[PDB]
């Protein structure tokens, strides 16, 4: 009936809530935590209990009952303070996201209940050192013996990976090199403390630093019949279901440090006075925050295009790839642009710019990299055209 | 309620007729017109029947009383087939908006009231060869002279020039040089058939060849006082008004361009073969092809924003810049990335490329050249960072 | 033994001469041709007395000997004036090579030498309309029988196609369709006269409209044994050889329009103001003029460098594509942001940097378009890599 | 005269021992390097002793006396192995500059002199907590007490400065505001051992992190007369002398960092498969990694040609700064680019990559951001119109 761009005084609060969070809680910790590398406990307990973390579980599960397009608005905000800190709050969010969608009633009720009593983690786990990019290439095995399915792997990259209370793994059931990748992969929810998953060591990365990112060895560990999500097979769509579902608040998570390293540049660039004018007063510089200005918005109506897409039950493919590859590289654009605004000053760990640069990086490459975000709207966008 | 991008059933109507005018009636002639350039009259005569023109003017003076959402709408379609043409049809709601905005009562049902009667064009007066961007800078001047005004100067690329029934002139009152520019100028209605006025020939330029631009000369025109839109010296704000109500359709016709643009190199690549594959099957155009309609999608997304920002009641000078900032330019880039994808046959004048990129040039100079888009942009930001 | 970036006295000569020809009898008439379309055959006859033209014929031949270096620093002057000439003029040279590569003194001083008695033309007939960049997907047929060749196909977009005394043409011989490249093409020298020929009509295009673009329908043309070059199966090795002498020569006229462009603007920009103060006093032009001398440089030294590995007898392949690659690119840059400079003026007909802008275009088509450029760059790169 | 591209067999060998050095010592300890911010001491006393670190210091002085040119070709492969170190290195001959070209033999032979007896090291101080780029608004006072001076102020990112035998001292000597850069400044040089001179604490930035980076408080610091440059006042012009022609060695940096960024991105892609093909095969991949090459080649040359110009005893303004701006951009660039192809161990610090994108990022700051080298382009462009 309309378009319309204001939002409901519901998300209107959520915001607010977020937003105070941010800034006053996670801003003044953000860098102790990216020096040191710790696990943001704290903060992700805080989150926890103002309700900014595990909103989409549903109400009869104990949660919120939450759409897209609400995580993404939260999201941004949380980014705002620190993106390190958000990928912990959010590696939930994704891990559980296939239980969301496909899990039955008895897997939601245990799973996503025990989320809403207490503080508990949840991991992602799909990526593999030989195979990221292509999913339809993991080659962590699950046989089926018994009533129980024997997972045999190396899963790599994982977030949350040495927190998790239970993890979502994506392993290769069908044997037969052949087998259609819509056919031949199975969704297993995995309680963490099952004998033979050995959790690797921290991951020391370029930036977002404080989250938990691991590698995890599955040694013949075993899984009850009851925790396949559909059923044998239907490991695949749920995967690209999950991420189809996800890419927007991946996508919110780099608008919301874009807007960061923005206001970082736009409040130095008000203080700061060379050849006797503010820099502001300098043409160049002032299309430069026009451009990193244009480049915030746009991105932001990307995902939130792609987030109301998925909340009124259309497919959301195209415009979620559209706004995971321009957010996630407007982001880095902004970063760089930031320290550059800051001269010598940006390129210093006193200043908050440089930090920004090096978490702004990895929204190019997980969440699908840029490369393959291209090939799907390419696709979507192509088979408009046929027949 | 919250976020919506959805059309309402008038507004998919309006955008039904608009396609079809555009597909069936303007794009089998446009190629014609733009070599002869000839005015098009016929297409003008009817558009302004299907109701497809002068879509602002209020109901209660025969016109439909739609607002700037529904002219972007509208102006996408017919920019889909003929920017050439649109320009056309653009000039009368550019002439139009200072009298919708600023007139009063008497004004609109007179100048606004013809308009419904018959297919009449008018023009917006208020670029010399001396200044175009720097509105405060031009020497057209306005002299009071008992119940009359007597203007004396000379206007540049005046969209319908010498094709108008009347036109909106933006001229100096205030003699003194160093008078603000919120008191020096005042906007008047002056009729075409007013004896001090001298018509020029028309320009021949390298885009948007059937449209009629041209230059005019005022060599002592008499105005009434009742042609006055608001009064002595409250012009500036009248032009500068009609720009932010106007500013996201002429970014919608960069859209129309785009969108025409991406579906010539994409119905190209489906149907060209180059190493025994089809184009499309080469990644690098695949690449190219996503990017062209990421770059429209968000394109489109920012005038539908700066449209709904003004329809809502708010000052949209903000987002009606970015919009037509970075739609001017993704325009250009669409038409020039269009012909490569044709290769040779995209250079060559019986392909319908080559004067898509002629066309697309135009939206990066007038409506306010890209740089004093961003200009704006900066002015805006920086103000919410000031305190 | 030692970078030296200083020219021979000889080529400082050549230089001056080809500029004042340019600039003093090609420009006050580049602009009619382009306006008209008709062969500028006045210019290329003066040209030819100057020694501009076919700069490559050896002393023996009449000719004058100039190497590739010498042809680029000539060509970029030529071009500042008009790429429309210069590729008529151009045209010669490119269809010179494959003979004087690979052909054998009775072709040579039968075929250059009346180049050299006269100022005649000629094309290199390669390219099909189902084939441009995909050399290899030539169906031009080309049967021995006796001691001659029969030979049917057609040509698409041959410059001097049909002001062409001899053409050099490319067909495959070899029927077998997996016959490689390398053993499957052969290389004639067939003049115009040879019954069977028909030149098309002349093809209207974007730009460089003077220049003769045809297309050229073989309908059963003998061409005696003697006029094939190497001989069967020899033909490819030659086109590419051509190529790679040409390539250099290419991004020469492209630097040359590139730098008409960068000085048109830089000159409007120091006498157009605009809110008080020229155009030049304002950052964002003045960096943009900095940008557009930059790209100049870089480009003038890419193929000043090309030039030199075929003169000093190493292959040229890499530098070639690097330097022909970024040439057509910047010069599609600096020539719309010329017109840009020159705001509404620059996109009318009666201001010189508009022409610029289509001619610019085919710099990233013709002789090897922006794609398979970065195709060859990338393989000669890669290349080095492995073992 | 003639334009050449090959090193003499002289300058050959310079490379290979840079080469062998850089490859086999300084990139297998560089990782260490980075993480510790250890000054590399054993690394700069080899390089001392190969020959490689004060390449200027005239033969008279026990020095090579090699100019810039052969500085950028060993400063190239010295970056190629770390920036960091190739900094220390570097800072050197930056602070011994203005010595070189200007002081005088007495103080040559006294300064210039310890380089070449032991590894000592020097400063070039000039930047201060109040500016960088705006060069001429420097605070610190230089006042003449007889045949001395006395200095006070506060310098910043001083290279070396912590470590720095003697430095280079750029301080304001007229009081007179009024009084013109061109006569406002006195250059010095002091004893790193002066009572008054409060070295601050290392620095941790983002980038060149073994790279020593100090700021500095002079207090009341005694400065003799013999010390001064070329004459009280005459500081200004040998601060902006010493810049003209250390920048094209600053370029030779970047150009180094990119040719190892893409090396270790060609290499890795020559590996990698994803999709059942090697990364190269994926053709966005492959032209990736061609664009990647077309920038270093061209960076490269854009410092030959403006190293060549300072050696041939013209200025080299213009070109130093396209080659700093060009350089420091593209090296950005690629370095963000390696990361990319490496995807999830792109990101990770058990790679090279990441290091390089951190580095890289000064290289757009110091040495002239890349906002005012286009400044000085524009201006030297401009100006060759301006007569
Ligand atoms: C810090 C971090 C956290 C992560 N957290 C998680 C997590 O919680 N859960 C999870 O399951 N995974 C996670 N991942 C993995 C992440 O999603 C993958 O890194 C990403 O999908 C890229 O995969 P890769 O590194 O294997 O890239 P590769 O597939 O090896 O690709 C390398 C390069 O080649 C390009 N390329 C590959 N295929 C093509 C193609 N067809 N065409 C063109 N280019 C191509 C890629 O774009 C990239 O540029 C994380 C990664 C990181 C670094
Ligand atoms: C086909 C066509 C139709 C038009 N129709 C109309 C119409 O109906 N009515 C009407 O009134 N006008 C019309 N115009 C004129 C158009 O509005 C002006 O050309 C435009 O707004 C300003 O361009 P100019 O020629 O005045 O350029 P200039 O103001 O001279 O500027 C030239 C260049 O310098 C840049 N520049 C200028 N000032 C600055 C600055 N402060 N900082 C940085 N860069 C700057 C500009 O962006 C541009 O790139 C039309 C023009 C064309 C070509
Ligand atoms: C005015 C003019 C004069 C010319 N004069 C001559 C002449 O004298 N002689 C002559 O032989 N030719 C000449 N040509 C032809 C010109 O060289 C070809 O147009 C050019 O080589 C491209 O071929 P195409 O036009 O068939 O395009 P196509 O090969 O159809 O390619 C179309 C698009 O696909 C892209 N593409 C193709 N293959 C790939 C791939 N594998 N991966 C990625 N992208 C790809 C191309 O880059 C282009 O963007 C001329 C052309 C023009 C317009
Ligand atoms: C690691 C490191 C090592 C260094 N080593 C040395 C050394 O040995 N010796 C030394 O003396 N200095 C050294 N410096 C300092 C260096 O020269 C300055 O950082 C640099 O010139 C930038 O000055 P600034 O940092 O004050 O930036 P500012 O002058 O504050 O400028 C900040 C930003 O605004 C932009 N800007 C400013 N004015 C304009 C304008 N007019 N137009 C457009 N954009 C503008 C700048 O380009 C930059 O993007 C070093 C710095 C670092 C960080």
């Amino acid at each position: 009936l309309g378009f319309s761009f204001e939002f409901t005084e519901q998300q209107k609060e959520f915001q607010a809530t977020a937003r105070k969070f941010a800034r006053e809680e996670i801003i003044p910790v953000a860098a102790e935590y990216d020096k040191t590398g710790e696990y943001p406990v704290p903060l992700i307990r805080r989150a926890w209990e103002l309700g900014l973390m595990n909103t989409h579980i549903p109400e009869n599960c104990g949660g919120l009952g939450l759409g897209t397009f609400d995580a993404c608005l939260i999201s941004e905000e949380l980014a705002y303070g620190c993106t390190g800190v958000q990928t912990a709050i959010e590696g939930n969010s994704l891990g559980q996201m296939p239980i969301i969608i496909a899990g039955n009633d008895q897997q939601k009720k245990k799973y996503l209940g025990r989320m809403t009593e207490e503080p508990l983690m949840c991991a992602y786990c799909v990526t593999e050192p030989g195979a990221g990019s292509d999913v339809a290439g993991i080659k962590t095995k699950a046989e089926k013996k018994g009533d129980e399915y024997i997972i045999n792997g190396q899963k790599m990259w994982i977030t949350n990976g040495g927190k998790a209370n239970w993890y979502f793994l994506l392993a290769r059931s069908d044997p037969d090199p052949k087998a259609p990748a819509n056919k031949a992969f199975t969704g297993f929810i995995v309680e963490a403390d099952t004998p033979g998953i050995q959790i690797g060591r921290k991951e020391l990365n370029m930036g977002q630093r404080c989250s938990d990112t691991r590698g995890i060895v599955f040694e013949d560990v075993k899984v009850p019949k009851e925790n396949v999500l559909i059923g044998d097979g239907a490991g695949f769509k749920v995967a690209m279901g999950a991420f189809d579902k996800e890419r927007p608040v991946v996508a919110a998570g780099a608008v919301g440090l874009a807007q960061r390293a923005l206001d970082e540049a736009t409040k130095y660039a008000l203080e700061r006075k060379t050849f006797g004018k503010l820099l502001v007063e300098h043409q160049a510089i002032s299309f430069m925050l026009a451009e990193m200005a244009m480049k915030v918005e746009l991105a932001r109506m990307s995902y939130q295009r792609a987030a109301w897409e998925v909340d009124s039950g259309r497919r959301n493919t195209y415009y979620a790839s559209i706004a995971k590859a321009f957010a996630g590289d407007i982001a880095n654009q902004l970063a760089t642009d930031a320290v550059q605004i800051l001269g010598g000053n940006g390129f210093n760990t006193e200043y908050p710019v440089e930090k920004l640069m090096r978490d702004a990086k990895i929204y190019q490459i997980y969440g699908g990299t840029s490369q393959i975000q291209r090939l799907i709207v390419a696709r979507e966008h192509i088979d408009k055209y046929k027949n």
